[PDB]
DNA sequence: TGACTGGTTGGCCACTCAATTTGCATCTATATAGATGCGCATCTATAT
């Protein structure tokens, strides 16, 4: 539900400047609480098992560095931003790496398991027909499917009787009659070996980085390579790696994670302003364009209404949820302060702008609030408990804001999306009591005047991706891609999806479980192009280039978090279901509706 | 007393095969104009 708006914020130099020289002071002691953790700290292998940063660690690692005499001359906000930035960051890449871990193990099970029809028949000392009767027991028994046979194979060896176990989950958990191809085997038990290597590779990951601003390593390692003689060749790598680094020039930004952490105002000359907690000489006037204007005055009015009645209202309500404070990029020459832009990007909850949204939120809250209460029930726990029970109270009490009924559609209609990579989307609206679909669209239709922009994605990633690497021989600087202009698209379908569902009033809006298309995709190209080109590995990476490529530049993921954010924003459900491997793009948008309505139970 | 601040859970070449075009040689079975030979009319001559 949740969406970002932003605005630059503008002031005087002073201001800028005050701010910057805390922001380069600030990002240091986000690099030193990296380093306590990436190497200092021990017991770092048993969080890499567990997957899960402790919720205190980061904090204990920097109340004793808010005294040290390199980072002492920070408000308490700023280091609750440090300490924010980097539990974020574990608390990410530990679970990135539990899921690879996973996955290896989950894959390692099966690459056991896949045995050919021969193995089968010498591993059971039996018939494959023998093999087959058991296959038919087994789902007798079980008749969580899969799993169950999964775990049916992890328990239960049963004098290697598991072969029949193993039979049924190579055919898909379904009993075959059909003896198979030793080569097409071969092609498929060598994409697990592929999966299982490619895991065993990405299991290990680069130890999370710091954004080093200071080029003090750099500035070193150029005087050591120029003036001195490399004793090895890993040596002399090591300064290679070191010196074609490029540096950072931007500090992480501040997060506020409490919303009344800024403090809104308007100023003589009638524009909005903002100064934040710890640094409340700084005045910041707010610039941002009429069609985002009305959050940064609500900002203001959710305050004055609380500040109007004595604190008897709970900012557990407040439009505004927290606030990034960054500065992007700027163009030429300056000192940093006057060359780069500070701009705040606001959290905001959209279903908080109406009042029958905001009843959602306090319902969501208070059921929240009431449990978390009955599993707490110390000192301070007890004065956390006060914190929660004033909002428990104060959450009852009303903002006066604007009203608009909510959207609500039949139970029974769907909007199937078919993605795939000649037709990013196409759609099927089925009635699925009458099993009628109700209407269909294809691009042309999804997105009516505009559908000159597919043709100009595809013309645009071509020429600028030969542009690149024309600009690389040569070493300009002049790098560009058609990334906005998919974005963009991305957009105008996530549009044209939700006014259809609106038009026919859908309950749902279904999206495929596509998973991780890109790695299948490179195993199964891999597993093949070894067939054709053996041993001339720089062959098999050339096989097809051009369809490896289009899939990596497929931005399915993108599309779908789209769609979802305009849904959701809407009102209209979200549910998911199987694409077929087969049919038209409208046959597969059609079954996959259908599907995710045959869930429902 | 209402502000401030602090808290905190595929590509380049070499080889092969079905085909399918084009041309030439060999029947072949009919169609068609010129010798050759009776079969009678017609004229001439000869005799009682």
């Amino acid at each position: 539900s949740q969406i970002t708006i932003q605005a630059r914020l503008i002031s005087f130099e002073s201001n800028r400047q005050q701010l910057w020289k805390l922001m380069a002071d600030l990002n240091t002691p986000l690099i030193n609480e990296l380093l306590c953790q990436l190497g200092q700290h021990p017991d770092f292998e048993k969080w890499q098992q567990k997957g899960k940063l402790p919720s205190t660690v980061v904090s204990q690692l920097c109340q004793p560095l808010k005294t040290d005499p390199r980072f002492a001359g920070q408000p308490s906000r700023l280091y609750m931003s440090a300490i924010h930035i980097v539990d974020y960051i574990y608390k990410s890449w530990l679970a990135i790496q539990k899921r690879l871990q996973q996955q290896l193990d989950g894959k390692t099970r099966w690459l056991e398991m896949l045995n050919s029809d021969a193995e089968l028949v010498e591993l059971s000392g039996d018939t494959l027909e023998a093999i087959r009767v058991k296959a038919a027991e087994i789902l007798a028994i079980a008749m969580s499917l899969s799993k169950t046979l999964f775990d049916a194979y992890q328990e239960t060896e049963d004098i290697k009787s598991r072969s029949a176990i193993s039979y049924l989950l190579k055919n898909g958990c379904k009993l075959t009659d059909k003896e198979e191809d030793s080569e097409k085997f071969a092609k498929r038990r060598r994409q697990v070996e592929i999966q299982i290597q490619r895991l065993t590779e990405k299991l290990i990951s680069r130890m999370p980085k710091g954004r080093d601003l200071t080029n003090a390593k750099w500035l070193e390692t150029l005087l050591t390579a120029t003036t001195t003689v490399a004793e090895d060749n890993a040596q002399a790598k090591r300064w290679q790696d070191i010196l074609l680094t490029r540096s950072s020039s931007l500090p992480f930004p501040l997060v506020f994670e409490t919303n009344e952490d800024m403090v809104w105002s308007k100023n003589q000359k009638g524009r909005l302003c903002v100064h934040f907690n710890g640094l409340s000489d700084l005045i910041f006037e707010v610039y941002c364009g009429n069609r985002q204007l009305h959050w940064f005055q609500r900002f203001l009015e959710d305050q004055q209404t609380k500040r109007k009645s004595k604190n008897q209202h709970s900012s557990g309500l407040f439009t505004l949820r927290n606030g990034h404070l960054v500065w992007l990029e700027g163009e030429g020459k300056g000192e940093p302060w006057n060359l780069h832009h500070l701009t705040l990007y606001c959290c905001v909850d959209n279903r908080l702008w109406t009042e029958e949204g905001t009843e959602i939120v306090r319902q969501e809250k208070a059921d929240e609030i009431t449990k978390f209460i009955t599993n707490m029930k110390s000192d301070t726990q007890q004065a956390l408990i006060q914190r929660k029970q004033s909002t428990l109270t104060r959450i009852n009490n009303s903002f006066e804001r604007p009203s608009q009924p909510l959207y609500q559609g039949q139970s029974h209609i769907l909007v199937g999306v078919s993605l795939g990579l000649e037709k990013p989307a196409t759609v099927a609206v089925v009635d699925a009591i009458a099993n009628k679909v109700l209407a269909y669209r294809s691009i042309k239709q999804l997105l009516g005047d505009n559908y000159e922009l597919l043709n100009r994605q595809r013309r645009q990633q071509q020429y600028l991706s030969h542009e690149r690497h024309k600009a690389q021989k040569n070493f300009s600087p002049n790098q560009f891609g058609a990334s906005e202009l998919g974005q963009h698209i991305d957009r105008l379908l996530a549009k044209a999806i939700v006014a259809l569902a609106r038009t026919y009033k859908a309950g749902s809006i279904v999206l495929p479980k596509l998973g991780d298309m890109r790695e299948v995709v490179q195993s199964e190209i891999q597993a093949i192009a070894e067939q054709k080109f053996p041993g001339y590995i720089e062959g098999q990476q050339k096989y097809a280039k051009q369809y490896r490529v289009n899939v990596h530049r497929w931005s399915y993921g993108r599309l779908i978090q789209s769609i979802q954010s305009k849904a959701a924003q809407t009102g209209i459900v979200i549910e998911e279901g199987k694409q077929p491997i087969r049919g038209s793009p409208h046959d597969k948008a059609k079954e996959l509706a259908l599907s995710a309505y045959n869930l429902r139970l």
